């Protein structure tokens, strides 16, 4: 039924997939969240909606966000009233920005990780590009290859319209890319701009208004590879286990539609409830596969900060000491919800703070840890990591 | 820069090559004869007065190598939406309404056929890869297919949106690493394309857009890919041995596609069949050196994405292939048109059945090795070196 077998024609690697470098970047315009409602209702000329604006200040005050970064600014928004309206034909100007600027922002981040990695660009064999902001053909992955000058033969994978969970998904993809091909070095970039989703306020769509309070811009990048060249490359985290789950009872919890008015956002279920109701069995299964088992308080946490209530209730139902979501709360506070890019921001922050504080490992002195993606589906991606030992 | 002491791989990997274990296809119900499509198209777009354009379109249609296409769009549907029959009126929203529903739906038909031939319970599918360039949504068509098929909540999904005609080669490259790096992985790969996003009226000043209206058709195909097959339970059809991607030289801008409020727009800004056929020699000889260190182009089997007849004709020409090499690729073009990422999988199915039916020695026309090729928008060339299985 088969021809005589032959040796693996493309040699695989032997160790686990490993993060060799992380780099991040953000657009230049900073918005303090405490005065965001004044700004938002000005630039959308909706100051007549007094009660709604009061509702919005509530949402921002409780978002857990201190500031956000945006490609958009007051100059750009006044030039584009159709994006300042709530529901106006827009999609073309929105595309015209993001198809250019998300690979640009991904380039900044990619270049920092490449600098930290320190090997020549030519040793990059795969590119994985992930975004929720706009689509084009050829894709941002191709544009990133052009902007960087990688080999024309890099193997590319373009991930469009993914949602907040794909920070976890890119780990699972790069895991197989790096481990099945010997010598592979995977450049992974998540780049997100809210220009597809900024819109004016509407008194009958408060869920859209939550989005306006939570979403910010940012790009994150990592270099993943197996069998790191000792004394030349530097490991920071190891990918050991990956899993994906559509949580029970979550049909229709979050939807997003790309329409003539841009990307629209729709909440219809208790997202933090469903996540914290089901996270225990998700992580129990994972820990059984991986170990046979350490506590939840004795691993490092990298969790996507969908909103504060997600981290709050996961912290509550799993009885985590408040220090566990710290690195995750810290990123949400400095940047808001950057969709897929958040977890690589948390991962970078976690390792840097581990070094500065001279802890035993790169995961706050713990050996094992979790990366968690949350989004539409409701979809949960689970990534069990190992850190590296540190001085 | 130290490392915790190594431990055995947490997730066991497979050892054999990724193997195709089943193929299924499906098409929408509405059939459009190619010879009289010009009469139909120019009438439904209210342009019978564009009389020189029509005769140019009849020329493209007759010289397209296509005998018929299948489409979700029918007559009735198109009159419901005059903004889609215009060349350039805003209509993305009615397009999205169609394809976010019908893309997963047609993929379900193909996937169910595939699972039936595969023979195993659908509960043993561990991975889903959904490939399309018809519309986007959150959650994606990959989520909807999981729902309509009733697969496990915990399938590892990969959602490929807005890909291009090369991605039928990309899914194979994607599924190769999924299957090989995960012992017992069984990957459902589905490509599903509907022209509802790309259909639009004619324009004298955009004959590239008009080329697409002559070549693009609808369809979906699905495969099951796994490594280390269960002996006597599963049946291997092709093995994936080597994959490669190249952006062809100086091909900057040859094929673009933009999703706008008027839908998906299509542009040819260079000589595409020339660029492919000028460089495919270099692409193929590198792949053959990698896997063989060596069979001749006429002694392998060919699954070539038939973006249009000129491409196949000029690859046939400059590699100097005996004309039965591209036979199977032309057959699918003739019977279906260009179905974007779904074509090479239709060709793979037709190739193996033609081989079984004519009692040849392997699933690949009697050859051990073969090529699957994708072409699209970098200009990107996807290369797959495959092996057949012996039949008797
Ligand atoms: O509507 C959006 C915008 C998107 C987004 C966030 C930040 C960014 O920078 C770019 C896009 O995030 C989302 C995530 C979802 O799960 C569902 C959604 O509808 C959206
Ligand atoms: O314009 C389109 C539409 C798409 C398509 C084909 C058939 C089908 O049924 C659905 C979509 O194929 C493409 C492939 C490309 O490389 C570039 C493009 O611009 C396009």
């Amino acid at each position: 039924a088969t021809f005589p077998p032959c040796a693996r024609k493309m040699e695989r690697a032997d160790g686990p997939a490993t993060v060799l470098a992380i780099g991040t970047a953000n657009p230049p315009n900073v918005f303090d969240q405490s005065t965001y409602p004044d700004f938002y209702f000005n630039i959308t000329n909706s100051n007549h909606m007094t009660d709604l604006k009061t509702k919005f200040q509530r949402m921002c005050d409780k978002s857990g966000i201190t500031k956000r970064y945006m490609y958009l600014n007051e100059e750009i928004l006044k030039a584009n009233p159709n994006m300042c309206a709530y529901w106006e034909k827009s999609l073309d100007v929105r595309q015209d920005m993001v198809v250019v600027e998300v690979p640009k922002l991904g380039k900044e981040a990619a270049t920092k990780a490449i600098k930290e990695w320190g090997q020549p660009k030519s040793k990059i064999t795969h590119v994985v590009f992930c975004t929720t902001s706009g689509v084009d053909m050829p894709g941002a992955d191709w544009a990133l290859t052009k902007l960087l000058g990688l080999r024309p033969s890099v193997k590319r994978l373009m991930m469009y319209q993914q949602g907040c969970f794909a920070g976890g998904t890119v780990m699972r993809v790069a895991k197989d890319l790096a481990e099945n091909n010997k010598g592979a070095r995977v450049l992974v970039v998540c780049s997100e701009l809210t220009a597809v989703t900024f819109r004016g306020p509407s008194e009958t769509h408060l869920d859209s208004l939550v989005g306006q309070a939570l979403f910010g811009d940012g790009a994150s990048a990592i270099i993943v590879g197996a069998d790191p060249i000792p004394e030349v490359e530097r490991p920071w985290f190891e990918i050991h286990y990956v899993a994906s789950n559509i949580l029970p009872d979550s049909d229709g919890a979050i939807d997003g539609h790309l329409r003539e008015v841009g990307l629209t956002f729709h909440l219809m279920k208790d997202v933090p409830g469903i996540i914290s109701k089901n996270i225990g069995t998700v992580l129990k299964d994972a820990f059984e596969k991986v170990f046979g088992v350490p506590s939840y308080n004795d691993v490092f946490w990298i969790a996507h900060p969908g909103g504060p209530a997600i981290l709050d209730q996961v912290e509550q139902k799993l009885q985590l000491k408040t220090e566990k979501m710290a690195a995750s709360r810290q990123v949400l506070s400095d940047y808001g919800n950057m969709s897929s890019a958040c977890v690589l921001f948390i991962m970078d922050h976690l390792r840097k703070k581990s070094v500065e504080q001279k802890l035993a490992t790169s995961g706050e002195g713990y050996e094992w840890g979790l990366l968690l993606g949350f989004g539409p589906g409701l979809t949960c991606e689970t990534v069990v990591l190992r850190s590296v030992p540190l001085a």
